[PDB]
């Protein structure tokens, strides 16, 4: 009798000591009427990993055993055997395969019926089950991706059985199940918790976390952060242990002085004595009402916990068709065990205050914050903040197109703002000058609405311009060159529900890529090449040019932008034109703004100086800064290299008069510009 | 089926009065004993009715994975059909008066009388297409004796009484006849 490896499922049920799920209730219905089939009764769910379809197949066991069962199903036995530990822990097949057999005979050996769950029946493979369809049951579930690499394959054991699907928990099944394990892990923990903090953060849980999945993901984020405020909670305040250690150093040195023959021993031992005396007297108040919300939190648990018992010999005893008995617990236990439940709260909210059992969503945030690298700080606006302040946050990273930004921020705040069509989230098309923080604009844009550079992925046009270049991005069927490595668009999208989509320098994408990414963008979607679906609503779009700086005169005019706008039409589907949400418009970057960029590199250098002990400060001077202006001033391209010419000039010398020391640590960098090429100013002789 | 050939020809041998010397060395045949065989997954095979077309199918099956000769000298070839209702009745009738009997064994007699539709249900959960007259004993025991138990331990029902059954809410309860 080897059920040794195999647990009665429908025991454990009755057992109670299993989690009530809810959801795929209908999954429910599905599979029980295919187990009242007799065509083929053996299904296998289409299960992605994580979902914890183990909980599907739970409460699948769970109404089994409540009347919720085709009678031909009527005592029937879900059971629960570890095939994975059964498999791969025999050493030798051989035994392995005695297992095996022995298993599947005295499943036959049915002195009531049992429907055994079984999983990674693929694993099986590696055709001993030969009569499965007959005198056997299979309660299957995996990807289809599985059933297609092995059982897709055989023609048999597949068609013995049936394919039915679960997906991914949307957000309110979420918030329903969650909702229910509040109670659940409470009573584990003698803890409170708020529904909105439990809302919010499976919200982030859904934002993030993409590694692992819904809904079991939040449920273990939310059981952490429980623990930790369970630990905070099993501790004693730091300023109590404190004081009862200095106490402790007290009784000892007490007992030294006590001994000792000195008026210093004796005066110093009185007041260890009274100052003992005083943290007693200070400690033990609070000590005490420590101890005593301790109390109450251990008359909420127990209370909770026979609460549950009682109810659950009554759901027995029902099960057993004691109404009588059944309904005198009811009535006789369970509501005056919610009036002690009352009186407890009301007493427990009466002391109110260093110890918290509720949970901040602020805890659960720096959980996800150390899984993530992020602070909270900026995970708090729902985009909505992220707004409200996106103008001065981003200028505070670039400025000189105010109008272009202005735009920009226009734009995605009628994104944001639900209104503007959100299947096309809105595209914009950079065009001005080179080099003007032109990427280091979209990469700003980027992190400012994800705060993470991953969210943003690098594809300019000028790779392609021909249909070639289209089969490669919008990848291909099996037989065209542009599918082996996938689409690179398409995998870019395929990983990411929320990021930007770079399109540079489009006007070497010629026309067709234009209607090619207009099919996508119409409805931020279209069918990948490689056969997959794919949807990308939430993400962003959009592209690049340059061709207007060419009318740009050194110091925007709606009249060059006209002509310029004029080019594009003609250059570019007017129509496919009509889908850029903002022609994003540039002009001359002026003096000034490039004065204040080169302040920012140098701030950055001065940071990066912090960055470690060795940190003396930089002195630009005027003109220094004016004159490197001018010189790393690119007309071809703004001033992209100045950045490479300001380092190489200055920094060099730097490093090298400091790591020689003839300027230590703190002073002053002073850049002062000699002859025209300035010369870091040393301080300090050979 | 299940085993290899050799102890097939062996079986063979026996059947056709035949016997081997053992480690004690006497041979041995069923002078007088009851020799009987078994095969599956015929009922799978078998529709809804007894048909004649399954059989031949089966026999040829029977024919090509064992020895003619081997089917030979075998009295006959009988198979059976799913039970239907009338059967499934009868049979856990008798079952049930059975368990009546068995724990009137028992100093404890109370009479007993079931819902014959509460029996139509209850036959219906226990039959399977599959295992039959196999399960439905099991069935009844875990209804049926730990409620006498519960009932005489209780006094809510005790001799001359009659062990009334009857189903309520797709649930048949032995009730009582004097709650606490």
């Amino acid at each position: 009798n080897l059920s040794k490896f195999c647990i009665d499922m429908t025991a454990m049920a009755r057992e109670g000591k299993i989690d009530p799920v809810i959801g795929r209730e209908e999954e429910i219905r599905r599979v029980i009427r295919i187990l009242s089939r007799r065509t083929k009764n053996n299904p296998v769910l289409i299960g992605e990993p994580g979902v914890g379809k183990t909980t599907i197949v739970e409460g699948l066991a769970q109404r089994i055993v409540n009347a919720d069962v085709p009678d031909n199903l009527a005592a029937c036995k879900l059971l629960s055997l570890d095939v994975g530990a059964l498999v791969a822990g025999s050493k030798y097949r051989g035994e392995f395969e005695e297992r095996m057999k022995g298993v599947l005979k005295e499943i036959q050996e049915s002195k009531e019926t049992i429907i055994l769950f079984v999983d990674e029946i693929h694993l099986l493979m590696g055709l001993k089950p030969m009569l499965a369809r007959g005198q056997l049951h299979c309660i299957g579930a995996t990807t289809l991706a599985e059933y297609r690499k092995y059982i897709e394959k055989d023609a048999a054991f597949e068609r013995r059985f049936q394919q039915v699907l679960v997906k991914e928990p949307s957000i309110t099944e979420t918030i329903s199940i969650l909702r229910g394990l509040k109670e659940k892990y409470e009573v584990h923990h003698g803890v409170n918790i708020a529904d909105a903090a439990i809302v919010a953060a499976a919200n982030l849980a859904a934002r993030y976390l993409t590694s692992r999945r819904l809904p079991d993901s939040a449920v273990d984020l939310i059981d952490e952060a429980a623990a930790a405020v369970r630990v905070a909670r099993e501790s004693q305040p730091e300023i109590i242990d404190s004081l009862e250690r200095r106490l402790r150093q007290l009784k000892i040195e007490i007992h030294a002085l006590s001994r000792e023959k000195d008026e210093a021993s004796k005066a110093r031992l009185a007041q260890a004595k009274q100052d003992a005396q005083n943290v007693e007297e200070e400690l033990r108040p609070l000590r005490e009402k420590y101890e005593r919300e301790r109390q109450r939190g251990k008359a909420i648990q127990e209370a909770k916990m026979k609460l549950e018992a009682l109810r659950v010999k009554a759901e027995d005893a029902s099960r057993m068709g004691d109404h009588s008995r059944a309904a005198d617990l009811q009535y006789y236990a369970i509501p005056e065990q919610e009036a002690i439940i009352k009186r407890l709260e009301a007493e427990k909210a009466a002391a109110d205050s260093m110890i918290t059992d509720v949970v901040g969503p602020d805890q659960i945030n720096e959980i996800v914050a150390r899984w993530t690298g992020i602070p909270v700080t900026r995970l708090k606006t729902s985009e909505k903040e992220k707004l409200l302040h996106m103008e001065q946050a981003l200028s505070k990273i670039v400025v000189g197109q105010k109008e272009a930004v202005q735009s920009v921020s226009n734009a995605i705040r009628l994104q944001r703002s639900g209104l503007s069509n959100p299947n096309q989230p809105p595209s914009f098309l950079f065009c001005g000058p080179s080099g003007t923080g032109k990427t280091l604009l979209t990469k700003a844009l980027a992190e400012f609405l994800f705060d993470d550079p991953k969210s943003m992925i690098r594809f300019d046009m000028s790779e392609y311009q021909e249909r070639h270049s289209l089969s490669r991005m919008i990848g291909a069927p099996p037989g065209y060159v542009g599918h082996d490595a996938g689409g690179q668009l398409t995998e870019a999208l395929r990983r990411r529900p929320f990021s930007i989509l770079l399109f540079d320098e489009v006007e070497k994408a010629a026309k067709e890529v234009l209607t090619v990414l207009l099919q996508l963008m119409d409805d931020g979607r279209i069918t990948d090449g490689q056969g997959r679906v794919v949807d990308a609503k939430n993400c962003i779009v959009v592209m690049t040019s340059n061709l207007g700086a060419e009318y740009l005169s050194r110091a925007i005019d709606p009249t060059t932008r006209e002509l310029v706008m004029n080019t594009l039409r003609n250059y570019f589907l007017p129509e496919f034109l009509n889908r850029i949400s903002s022609i994003v418009i540039f002009n001359r970057l002026t003096r000034r703004e490039i004065r204040k960029i080169v302040d920012l590199r140098i701030a950055e250098i001065q940071k990066r100086l912090t960055d470690n002990d060795r940190n003396v400060t930089i002195k630009v001077s005027d003109e220094a800064k004016d004159k490197l202006g001018a010189q790393g001033y690119s007309p071809v391209y703004g001033a992209r290299p100045l950045q490479r010419l300001l380092e190489k000039e200055v920094l060099n010398r730097l490093a090298i008069l400091i790591l020689r020391g003839q300027i230590r640590e703190g002073e002053v960098a002073c850049v002062e510009l000699v002859d025209g090429k300035v010369q870091v100013l040393p301080n300090h002789p050979d």
